[PDB]
């Protein structure tokens, strides 16, 4: 009654606040938006989220959007603790790094480039730089891994929610060849085993691969 | 004493993190990193940051990088008060949410995109599709600013500086038409009030206009 969530599970940062939600065991409403259908830029939705994106999160009449603004104020406001949202300020940089990191080189520069051409304006091919980019990010969260079992330190963090939402649907644009990355391979199963995973993001992560894997879209 | 920063002053990012410095009044050694001549990518500076990117900033043998994880660790560790980033979780999250566009839609989407092919690829035209995200950055923000001063509420945060670096360099592109966006315009106007603004971002905002116009780059229709 109190929490409402809006987006569709084929999209990765709504899937970041599934899993942030689950996580805190917090019961919530959750309202489809089509966005292939234009939905979102309805002038109802428009009052809630002038950006008209997905996710947005209602909270007894505060609407906030952004996955990142939304699943950093679940934690400040309903966890227990801090944990998956570290108050230290070392280890909050980190996680705030690894945030910001997927809103730009992952999520607007990876994924929602190639969704643009492909899913809102039919192209068929796509540029190099888009495959490249990907590559790129594959490496630098390779990198990013090194030394620890989560992405921004030793325990599981709404950073972990967020580029996991992402970087398994990047499976999607390129497959991810797991013996030139054992860690982004060992990550994403390590997250696999979370009892909320599998409705949270498991089943999102193959709708959208096969979302793409339909429009036959080719590099180059 | 105690901080450095490392970056170069026509970027928008290392901006973000200079104006927040001033604000905040605090020393720092400012060491350029060149990436002309992709110094980012040298052994020393791969150690301190990973990604090789600008800004990184150093403080007690620590390396944080991020212009937006950098203000917030400054401003909680630093600040007298959380004025410049507040805690109430409400006003943080219009905040986060400003400096999430900020990097995705505004910098990644926006800048960069541009900026790596015309200056490091040498490209010296570009796709329609880079203009019109120029024009949905200014929309946006027009609409953000909608009855309130400043970008995420009203009073000054690092929001506002992490914007403010970025979408005044956007004039490097495309030219701000103030009667179609009165509101950044306004929004402009009032951040350069500040006595440190100039140094911070206004002489670099200049810098980046100017290595644009040097390259003579053309949009496609
Ligand atoms: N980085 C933002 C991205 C939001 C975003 O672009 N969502 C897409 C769905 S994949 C959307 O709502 N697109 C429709 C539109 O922008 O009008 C976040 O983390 O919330
Ligand atoms: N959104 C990031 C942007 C970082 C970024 O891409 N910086 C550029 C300078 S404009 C850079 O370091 N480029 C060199 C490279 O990526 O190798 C932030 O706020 O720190």
């Amino acid at each position: 009654v109190k929490l409402t969530l809006y987006g569709l599970d084929p999209s990765p940062p709504v899937r970041a606040v599934k899993l942030t939600l689950a996580a805190l065991n917090l019961t919530y409403e959750y309202v489809n938006v089509d966005i292939v259908a234009r939905a979102q830029l309805s002038p109802e939705y428009l009052e809630k989220n002038p950006q008209h994106t997905v996710p947005t999160l209602e909270d007894d009449g505060h609407y906030i959007w952004d996955s990142h603004a939304i699943i950093a104020y679940l934690v400040s406001k309903y966890a227990d603790s801090d944990a998956l949202y570290p108050k230290d300020p070392l280890k909050r940089a980190v996680v705030d790094q690894r945030l910001h990191f997927e809103s730009g080189v992952v999520f607007a520069n990876g994924i929602r480039s190639i969704s643009k051409s492909v899913l809102f304006q039919g192209q068929t091919k796509v540029p190099k730089e888009r495959y490249d980019a990907i590559i790129e990010i594959y490496d630098f969260v390779e990198t990013f891994l090194k030394g620890q079992d989560y992405i921004a330190g030793n325990q599981l963090t709404i950073a972990d929610f967020s580029l996991v939402s992402s970087v398994a649907s990047l499976e999607a644009f390129v497959a991810l060849d797991t013996t030139k990355y054992p860690r982004i391979g060992a990550w994403i199963k390590k997250l696999e085993q979370l009892p909320y995973y599998e409705e949270a993001n498991g089943k999102g992560v193959r709708q959208l691969v096969a979302i793409f894997k339909k429009t036959n879209f080719t590099f180059e």
